[PDB]
C-alpha cells in the first residue's frame, strides 16, 4: 500500500491546485528521496499561484482609485451649470452612474 | 538511468508552469503506468491555466466596451452647451480623456 499511498496523495494535491485552493497542504514535503523533491516542486507551484492572486488584487485597487478622480471631477463641474442647460447636466450625471456600475461589476466578478 | 529520466523531466515541466509558460509540452503523456497518470495530472493543471488566461482576455474586452458607452455620451452632450458655460464643458472633456487613459494603462500592463 505504501507504493500506492504517495501517488494517490499527489493526485489529490493536483485537484486542489486546479480548483484555485491555495489553503490545502502538500504531503511528503519532508521526504528526502525523489518523492520528497517532487512534492517540493508542487509546493513551489502552489506558492507562485497565491502570489499572483495577491498581485492581481493590488492592481485592481489601484485602477479603481485612479478612475475615482475623473468621476468626481465631472460631478463637481456639472453641479455649477446654469438652469437653461439642466437637461444636459442630468444626462452627464446618468453617464457617470453607468461608468461606476461597470467598474463595480468587474470587482464583483473577480470577487 | 531510466528511473532518473522521468523525475528530471517532470521537474523541468514544473518550472515551466511556475514561470507562466503555457507553451511548454508535458512529457510521458502517453504512458500507461502510474507515471503516465501523474503526467496527465500535470497536463490538466497546465490546461486550466491557459483557459483562465483566455477567459480573462474576453472579460477585459467586455469591460472596455461597456465603459465606451458613458464616455461617448458625455462628449456628445457637452458639445451642445451654451457658450456662457464653455469652461465647464471643457473641464468635463478633459476628465473623460483621463478616464480613457486609465483603462488603456490597465490593458497595456496585462498586454
Amino acid at each position: 500500500s505504501t507504493i500506492t499511498r504517495p501517488i494517490i496523495e499527489l493526485s489529490n494535491t493536483f485537484d486542489k491546485i486546479a480548483e484555485g485552493n491555495l489553503e490545502a497542504e502538500v504531503p511528503h514535503q519532508n521526504r528526502a528521496d525523489e518523492i520528497g523533491i517532487l512534492a517540493k516542486s508542487i509546493e513551489r507551484l502552489r506558492r507562485s499561484l497565491k502570489q499572483l492572486a495577491d498581485d492581481r488584487t493590488l492592481l485592481m485597487a489601484g485602477v479603481s482609485h485612479d478612475l475615482r478622480t475623473p468621476l468626481t471631477r465631472i460631478r463637481l463641474a456639472t453641479e455649477m451649470m446654469s438652469e437653461q442647460d439642466g437637461y444636459l447636466a442630468e444626462s452627464i450625471n446618468k453617464d457617470i452612474e453607468e461608468c461606476n456600475a461597470i467598474i463595480e461589476q468587474f470587482i464583483d466578478y473577480l470577487r
